[PDB]
């Protein structure tokens, strides 16, 4: 491989989006995408939940799982057959798309339209799609302690980090999980369904007062955290770890609190930094305020580069300008940039989405500017709410009274509404008036 | 409904700039401008200076002047006769540059790639460049008071403004600058040398300390204010002011300390507001920390729109986001803009610059972060290192040890120089060193 009309940087979910949109757009174009992962592009929500809840002995092999619709897939976007060889690349007739796996790129000459692979070899392009997402925080208490401790301590974002954890499940007493993130959440509750079984210890903790109390306001974050302790979890809040050493071939932490707790096995799911290490050496601007590569409204940072996924931070001509760590949107500005990379020249115009479950009484859907710092307005059945029991509602979230975000609480295919009012965008007087439009079975 | 390929937003420098340099890149190409001034595209820095030094009773008619070499010219980029009018336009053989004057662009459309002018009439474009530059700021203790005081309180950018306060200077005892910076300066001295003639009153006042306080160390900046005042100015910084009202038909000025000053005509420069009116209409992001159109490196801020001189927002790949209100700058980046509507795709690479001129005693060149906020080392004729006088050296201007910004004090044609070191940016150990290099000594 020497040069390629259409690269992709990443092997991953956006730059998948971005392949087959570009391919639909000009058949018979001519895209190699180019994978660190030596995985071949493949999603990550059935990691943190299908695979789990699966019945079958084989699943952490064959990686298929079975549907909310019931049926049954793999995770990979596709079988090794769709995609074709480098070699064969610019070659076959009416093109096809190459993945190139366990190769980094390492250096991007933007003026030269070229990029440099960690084996050194030299790639030139006519466009270009940065989709290189991010890489999961470790905890700096973490860092301080040595490899007595790191040798049993986890991160999770890719198959590997699954498998290995999997297996952990039936070797141990304790499995502590940190963070009130969607991942730390997510995967308490994984375990807890497995504590049903196995019997197994599963704790969460983390410094805050409540599960996902960054995206919900402080009272949902409360409810959802009784939730997940029923699901099968001790949920240790407010836990502001000091340092991490073994105890006679067992894991302990202590805490400023005072508190301390034994247990063999870590995971880590304190966020994600996306990954921006590109920019030197391209000349690309970082956004300071979100992080990631800076990029305009049609998702370009420079005549022929292209971001998109959890690295690239956009300008939404609606909302304003952001950053979004998420499975639909990486597919949504995977799909946009290759429109845009074929010249359609299109905004960041169809919002994208997100989803969370939490066992089953918590399974929600969400849209625009969901944050628990804003100002919200929860609507229930049976800094403001309306109608001690919150297991079905819609909350509302507010800049200059206009709603700017929203979260469908245990309701299901009422986005487009959603949608619709994020987009219409008025300053709704009655909210009470808007909630009616989610039937919500009140 | 009519239509043209390449569409300049602004009758200003920067909007010359660009057609000048797209006519060039494609010769038969069709450029329209348009411009709200009713006045052909035409240069300001003799406004400030040039202007005023002329030995002509019509050079307020002619707008003809003769320097800086000796040479002769008008203001106006260029005679009526090279343009053409909008009609002939699309129909003239080899394309041509058509201006269109008085008239407004108001809305945006550009998703439809079109604009509404205040006239209701319509232009759909292929390419667009934004030039609309800035607006001066008001004193809000001016907005304050009623018109009566209005009446005699001008600020001024353009033709109209300068011949208003030349004929008002042969009328008054008392004229009153306020502003700290480049024009408040530069017009201060204008009035001087009309004080050695017409014997007037002349009186700048703000509230800092000295003149170009901002851009120069803080002891240059009183170097500085002592050559202005000996040009014919009673310098009063930290002006301060509390109001403004009449006093017996002459206008008398109250400061928060207490004191307080009579005179007939006040002129504000305090700064320019840039025109980003369109910026809403067209769902365009403002860069908040900045002010003005956000664009990248090489001024894009949409598939088919550009923005250019004062109004522009841009990534420099060396020094970092920035916007400058600058002659030279609104030359390049237009000249630049011209060329990536071609197709050229370069970033802002070449460095522009700018001078001011305060009596024959301070004429200066600069280039890049020019900010007394910054750390300098300042180096002068025989930190600081002046082998009490600072008639003629070189000021540095650091981030992290390396030369960002360069003033060249009284030094000429050394501008090639500065470019290189700014570009290298390497981390110089001995600044004295690099001083040399630019021939302080003849
Ligand atoms: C367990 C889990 C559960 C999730 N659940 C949900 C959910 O329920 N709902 C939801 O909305 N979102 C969810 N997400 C988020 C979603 O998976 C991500 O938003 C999405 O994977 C991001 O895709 P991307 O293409 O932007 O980046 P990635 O998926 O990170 O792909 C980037 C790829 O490029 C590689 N790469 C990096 N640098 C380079 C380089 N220089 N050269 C070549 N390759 C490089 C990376 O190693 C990686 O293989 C979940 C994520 C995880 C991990
Ligand atoms: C008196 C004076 C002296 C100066 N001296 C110096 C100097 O000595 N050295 C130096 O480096 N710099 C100097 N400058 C700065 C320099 O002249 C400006 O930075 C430069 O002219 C800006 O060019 P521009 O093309 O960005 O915008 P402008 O020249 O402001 O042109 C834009 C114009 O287009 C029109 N326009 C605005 N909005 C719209 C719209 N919505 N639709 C249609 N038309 C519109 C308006 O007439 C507007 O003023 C001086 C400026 C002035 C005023
Ligand atoms: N959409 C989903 O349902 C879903 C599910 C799983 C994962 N993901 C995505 O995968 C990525 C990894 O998930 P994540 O759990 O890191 O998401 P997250 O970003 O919610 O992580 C938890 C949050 O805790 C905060 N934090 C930082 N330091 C901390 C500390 N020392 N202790 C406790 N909290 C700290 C971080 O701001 C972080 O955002 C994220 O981008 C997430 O969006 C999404
Ligand atoms: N290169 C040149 O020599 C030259 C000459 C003429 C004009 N210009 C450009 O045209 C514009 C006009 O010049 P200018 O001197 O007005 O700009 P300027 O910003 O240099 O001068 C005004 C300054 O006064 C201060 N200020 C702002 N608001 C104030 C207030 N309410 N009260 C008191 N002080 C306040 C600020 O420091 C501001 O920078 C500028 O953008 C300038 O860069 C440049």
């Amino acid at each position: 491989p020497s040069h390629v009309p259409f690269l992709l940087i990443g092997g991953g979910t956006a730059a998948f989006a971005a392949a087959r949109s570009i391919r639909a757009r000009d058949p018979g174009a001519r895209v190699l995408i180019v994978s660190e992962d030596p995985e071949l592009p493949y999603m990550r929500p059935p990691l943190s939940k299908e695979l789990w809840f699966s019945d079958d002995p084989n699943v952490t092999k064959t990686l298929q799982f079975r549907q909310w619709n019931g049926k049954e897939r793999s995770i990979y976007f596709q079988p090794p057959s769709f995609y074709v060889s480098a070699q064969d690349l610019p070659n076959i007739e009416n093109g096809g798309v190459a993945v190139l796996t366990g190769k980094k790129v390492v250096h991007l000459d933007v003026r030269g339209n070229m990029v440099k692979l960690n084996d050194g070899s030299q790639i030139t392009f006519e466009k270009c799609l940065i989709a290189t997402g991010g890489t999961p925080r470790s905890l700096s208490a973490i860092d301080r302690a040595g490899a007595e401790v790191k040798s049993r301590t986890t991160l999770f974002r890719k198959i590997g980090d699954f498998r290995a954890l999997e297996k952990i499940s039936r070797e141990v007493k304790s499995i502590t999980v940190i963070g009130e993130g969607f991942l730390g959440s997510e995967l308490a509750c994984a375990l807890g369904r497995k504590s049903q079984a196995s019997g197994i210890e599963v704790i969460q903790l983390f410094p805050e007062k409540g599960n996902m109390g960054k995206i919900l306001p402080q009272y949902l974050s409360n409810w959802t955290m009784e939730k997940v302790k029923r699901e099968g979890v001790k949920v240790m809040p407010n836990a502001i770890v000091q340092s991490v050493g073994v105890s006679g071939g067992r894991l302990l932490i202590k805490l400023k609190d005072g508190r301390k707790v034994e247990t063999d096995h870590i995971v880590t799911a304190v966020g994600l930094e996306p990954n921006v290490e590109l920019a030197k050496t391209g000349g690309l601007e970082i956004d300071s305020d979100f992080g990631g590569f800076r990029v305009n409204a049609e998702l370009q940072a420079r005549s022929n580069i292209w971001v998109a996924g959890d690295a690239a931070c956009f300008y939404d001509i609606k909302l304003g300008r952001r950053r979004v760590e998420h499975h639909d949107h990486a597919v949504v500005s995977g799909r946009l940039a290759g429109e845009n990379m074929t010249g359609a020249a299109k905004p960041y115009w169809h919002q994208s989405m997100f989803w969370s479950d939490l066992g089953p009484d918590v399974g929600y859907e969400a849209i625009g500017l969901v944050d628990s710092s804003l100002p919200t307005v929860g609507v229930f059945a049976k800094e403001i709410t309306i109608p001690e029991d919150y297991g079905k509602g819609v909350i509302f979230y507010l800049r200059d009274k206009v709603v700017v975000g929203i979260v469908l609480w245990n309701v299901f295919n009422r986005m487009p509404i959603a949608r619709k009012i994020i987009k219409d965008g008025e300053q709704h007087e009655d909210l009470n008036e808007v909630a009616k439009l989610f039937n919500i079975h009140e």
